[PDB]
């Protein structure tokens, strides 16, 4: 088996030190199109500064996952790759249908198809020609280059499921059934993971193909171990998010999940979306927080409440990254 980055198929062990949610260069349409700056990574030379600090810290690969919706610059995060080494697995599929307002791009329509919008695309394309168009990302190549995704995703609201998005779900499983890529979900808030599993059954997935994303927004210990239990990957990615809640708590979080004996399950990331968050853009954490402070915090805590913190910081950002991104085959 093997783990599909943007310059190759490689082995498990190849992976290394993983940041499991980022994003690197990108300019969603449904926020530019509201002027919203912040959220759009528009520069590829300082979204590369910061790659480059992950680089210079042992990072080895960061997991991209800017889907279709989201305003993908494939051709620029293939070129920080090159430049910095690290390795990345590009993301296949759907983010949120709050963004399918916004319009497709020209480069978006030869592929996709002469729509407005991602909504109208959506709603009036087959279950089967989407489930094709995810496929195509994985097989083929992203946007139409010859970077192929890794991962196939979809995403649900706030404690919502709508029909569209349940399609997208759908669309998305049985890409996996032909291509059997690693499966990720957006979850608005740490909502509707069960009701997510639940479409994934009905679609006779293996729920240790899921990583969901976003856990960390919902610090619930009955409801995580409830996921925990189906064998899904929980990703942990809001990390120095202190506007949804203190460090300490998703630490918490983390070490309840690892004293119930479901350590292997946990990955962890930055969800790093704007400016304001990148050293190189606004003077935020960057990537290089998590490698650089949060790592030293995290063994130094989990050691004083009796864990093995280090052990825990080789599962969270190696086993358990190589365990989870392989393709299923
Ligand atoms: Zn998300
Ligand atoms: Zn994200």
């Amino acid at each position: 088996s093997f783990i599909r980055t943007f310059y190759g198929d490689i082995a498990p062990e190849q992976l290394g030190f993983t940041y499991s949610h980022e994003h690197i260069v990108c300019v969603p349409a449904y926020w530019q199109e509201r002027d919203a700056d912040d959220l759009l990574l528009d520069d590829k030379e300082k979204s590369q500064l910061d790659v480059q600090d992950f680089a210079d810290l042992g990072g080895k690969t960061i997991v991209d996952a800017t889907a279709v919706d989201y305003g993908r610059r494939v051709l620029d995060v293939a070129q920080i790759s090159k430049e910095t080494g690290i390795q990345i697995v590009g993301t296949a599929g759907f983010n949120k249908s709050f963004l399918w307002d916004g319009k497709i791009k020209p480069e978006l329509k030869p592929i996709i198809g002469d729509f407005e919008t991602y909504y109208e695309w959506i709603e009036n394309t087959t279950t089967d020609k989407l489930t094709e168009f995810v496929v195509n990302e994985v097989e083929n190549g992203l946007e139409g280059t010859p970077y192929k995704a890794g991962q196939v995703k979809f995403g649900t609201g706030y404690n919502m499921i709508t029909p569209l998005e349940e399609k997208t779900i759908r669309a998305v499983a049985r890409a996996h059934h032909e291509t059997k890529a690693p499966i990720h979900s957006h979850t608005e808030a740490g909502t509707m993971a069960l009701e997510q599993i639940e479409i994934l059954k009905q679609e006779n997935i293996p729920l240790e193909y899921l990583s969901i994303g976003h856990m960390d927004r919902n610090l619930d210990p009955y409801y995580h171990k409830q996921v925990a239990k189906t064998g899904a990957f929980m990703s942990f990615d809001g990390i120095a998010k202190i506007k949804y809640a203190p460090e300490s708590a998703r630490i918490a979080a983390i070490l309840y999940l690892v004293s119930e004996g479901f350590e292997d399950q946990i990955l962890v990331s930055g969800d790093t979306a704007r400016k304001t968050y990148y050293k190189h853009y606004g003077h935020g954490p960057g990537l290089e927080y998590i490698a650089k402070k949060w790592v030293p915090r995290f063994i130094d805590e989990a050691n004083e409440k009796g864990f093995d913190g280090e052990k825990l910081v080789k599962k969270f950002f190696v086993d358990n990254p190589a365990r989870c991104f392989t393709f299923k085959k």
